[PDB]
């Protein structure tokens, strides 16, 4: 089973709206980065995600780098739409799509991200 | 400039964290349909995006209906692994990305 995860951050000023937006960023990111055989199968298993959060940049990026050394594709979320924020912030972190055991290993414990 | 617009229902109670997750959906469905020139600018632009809420399902069918009236690429987000809902439950909409000069003509209430 394949899973795409996406984690944010919750310690910036920014409102539900302006973080769906960062969510929908991590989303394409990831696709755009991952293998064609990959995103393939993730398509047609229904493109699975979950959205997770963190609340510091130290914790996000502590997700991005124990991804990475298990192999896993990464990707950074930085949106100079954000005007409140400084050049090159970090909102978000994309992983995957990928298996999600692997994944699980990663963020299997992470809160989700409720915008609801 | 470029912009994709991604709109959700309020009428609609999804379990925790469901939400963000059918928005990521509608990014990708709307990515994936519209012409590969246009999106590229789009992403070379920083993929420009808003995301709004309305009333309801009516209302989001109704966006979708003027946005396909004026030539915009639509789509429309059913989650099959969402089973707290029945099958073919609409959650979202997405248009664009496009000129956001005519994506901003589709966008009654917000939020």
């Amino acid at each position: 089973t394949l899973k795409q995860v996406i984690v944010v951050r919750d310690d910036l000023k920014l409102s539900r709206g302006k973080l769906a937006v960062q969510v929908a960023h991590a989303a394409i990111i990831g696709y755009l980065k991952s293998d064609s055989s990959l995103r393939r199968k993730w398509l047609d298993e229904g493109q699975k995600k979950v959205v997770l959060k963190v609340k510091s940049l130290e914790e996000l990026l502590g997700i991005k780098h124990k991804a990475e050394s298990l192999g896993l594709v990464t990707g950074l979320v930085q949106d100079a739409g954000l005007t409140e924020v400084p050049p090159g912030t970090i909102t978000a972190v994309v992983i995957g799509p990928d298996e999600e055991r692997k994944i699980d290993k990663v963020t299997g414990n992470l809160p989700l991200l409720k915008l609801e």
